[PDB]
DNA sequence: TTTTTTTTTTTTTTTTTTTTTTTTTTTTTTTTCCTTTTTTTTTTTTTTTT
């Protein structure tokens, strides 16, 4: 809202629920995505293959 | 002669510093240059001598 851009609430609440799903702060880095419980090929496709 | 009281020695954490490691928008089009090199060993050749 500083730049006057409007994004719908669902697309923001989905991200806010993705980060707070595990009970702590799951950042969107290589330290939060690669520390999840997903598959090996999914995690190696992003960073630190 | 036993109990408290001081000393000691680990014990686990804390905190700060240092080190390490990993990352850095998407697509497309043209040229240029290099894709060895000097060193050491081996083999052949040429000249000389008896």
């Amino acid at each position: 809202q500083f730049y006057g851009l409007y994004v719908n609430y669902r697309h923001l609440a989905l991200l806010c629920d993705v980060m707070t799903a595990k009970g702590h702060l799951m950042a969107i880095t290589r330290h939060g995505i690669n520390r999840q419980d997903t598959g090996a090929l999914m995690r190696c496709s992003f960073e630190e293959t």
